[PDB]
């Protein structure tokens, strides 16, 4: 079963290949995940120079599987249900007032080691609205991801919204919608409605010269008693 293969620290590789308005770029991340204490670690940088939306909107696209499921609720974690072969997460992120992003990704093993790979496509977004003028603060709040089951497909969907600090103090919404789906032919984990709880720290590496996000997250699934 997957949730076997979650018990210890696992090395995890995440590379996103992205278009923003024309603007292309990608992102390799390097960490370790702990889904006993639902904790990763990860080192993102832009592989080609300067990113070109700024590193919170990317925060979510940049591995679910590493969610702490209480042991009551192991029995609603899909996520680690469907892995080693693993599952496609797609999204469409819907930044109010501005444009949206359509990510789908792939994430599997690769022998022991936990690969998140991407595509990235925005669109229709305002040259000075907040994302392309970089308007964002470097920072992130905590949120509920609602997931759901979806029987049809043999996955699961969820929808959150995530809200991004302005500098001004305003905030931008940014509408998540998404669907999984197994990539292999075994049976999966389809959950009763439940949610993750997020939290996650932005930081920067002293010593990095390069564009790039330090990012500690945690993943916590609850709803359930
Ligand atoms: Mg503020």
């Amino acid at each position: 079963k997957g949730e076997e293969l979650f018990t210890g620290v696992v090395p995890i590789l995440v590379e996103l290949d992205g278009d923003v308005n024309g603007h292309k770029f990608s992102v390799s991340g390097e960490g370790e995940g702990d889904a006993t204490y639902g904790k990763h670690t990860l080192k993102f940088i832009c592989t080609t120079g300067k990113l070109p939306v700024p590193w919170p909107t990317l925060v979510t696209t940049l591995v679910q599987c590493f969610s702490r499921y209480p042991d009551h609720m192991k029995q609603h974690d899909f996520f680690k249900s469907a892995m080693p072969e693993g599952y496609v997460q797609e999204r469409t992120i819907s930044f109010k007032d501005d444009g949206n992003y359509k990510t789908r990704a792939e994430v599997k093993f690769e022998g022991d080691t936990l690969v998140n790979r991407i595509e990235l496509k925005g669109i229709d977004f305002k040259e000075d609205g907040n994302i392309l003028g970089h308007k964002l603060e470097y920072n992130y709040n905590s949120h509920n991801v609602y997931i759901t089951a979806d029987k049809q497909k043999n996955g699961i969907k969820a929808n959150f919204k995530i809200r991004h600090n302005i500098e001004d103090g305003s905030v931008q919404l940014a509408d998540h919608y998404q669907q999984n789906t197994p990539i292999g032919d075994g049976p999966v984990l389809l959950p009763d409605n439940h949610y993750l709880s997020t939290q996650s720290a932005l930081s920067k590496d002293p010593n990095e010269k390069r564009d790039h996000m330090v990012l500690l997250e945690f993943h916590t699934a609850a709803g359930i008693t």
